[PDB]
């Protein structure tokens, strides 16, 4: 049986993929760049922030100061941050909370592998900080995503081996991730945007410690 859950949190936990997106697009409009639609943005979920911020410059077509480039990344995360304020216990995702408590009941570990910074912030805003035995720190992995180091980190912060473990994601890059680690991908989303070679769900009520039993052993 699996031994550990590694949790993406922007678009699994809660609907913040969507607030990312929102600030990632008023910023690049307020620069002159318009090409970040919802289709682009899923080559950005899961992304870190400098990283996105580089992918958006990149679109077109188009460099700026490193002291602008600084300037630029903070504006974004200074709104994101004012966004998030409100989030609540009600906004979890339906199915979230559930597996959170069925998992602890049955002695299988729960790590947080998000590349975001403000993921600590969130979870205390959700009153979901208890259930986590280990949080991994983005800033402390020497390759973010899709580089599968943040989730080899959150495997090895609760002492159980990538091939033991399944993650839960939204996104390409952290899909990736999840692969390289060893660990067993299960997908929230459309196959259209992840791909048609791992299993997906098409929201996070389908993510039932039963579900994810019957597809460990299947
Ligand atoms: O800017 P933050 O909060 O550190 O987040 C970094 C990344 O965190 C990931 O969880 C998000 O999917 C990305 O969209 C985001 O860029
Ligand atoms: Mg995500
Ligand atoms: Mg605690």
């Amino acid at each position: 049986m699996f031994k550990a859950v590694l949790f993406d949190l922007d678009g699994v936990i809660t609907d913040t993929a969507e607030y990312h997106f929102r600030a990632w697009k008023a910023l690049a409009e307020e620069i002159g760049i318009n090409g970040v639609d919802r289709q682009f943005n899923e080559q950005l979920k899961g992304v870190s922030r400098e990283d996105s911020l580089q992918k958006i410059l990149d679109l077109a077509d188009k460099k700026v100061s490193a002291e602008e480039f600084k300037e630029l990344a903070k504006r974004k995360n200074d709104n994101y941050v004012k966004m998030i304020q409100d989030v609540s216990p009600a906004d979890v995702y339906p199915g979230i909370l559930q597996l959170l408590k069925d998992l602890r009941s049955n002695k299988i570990k729960i790590a947080l592998a998000s590349a975001s910074k403000n993921g600590p912030f969130l979870l205390e805003r959700m009153n979901l900080t208890g259930y986590f035995d280990a949080i991994a720190d983005p800033a402390e992995v020497a390759a973010s995503k899709p580089a599968p180091d943040i989730f080899i980190a959150a495997a090895h912060a609760v002492g159980v081996a990538p091939s033991e473990s399944i993650g839960l994601e939204d996104s390409q890059a952290g899909i990736q991730a999840i692969k390289d680690s060893g660990a067993l991908p299960i997908g929230v989303g459309r196959p259209e945007d992840l791909g048609d070679d791992i299993v997906i769900v098409p929201d996070t009520s389908h993510y039932t410690l039963e579900f994810l039993k019957e597809v460990w052993l299947q």
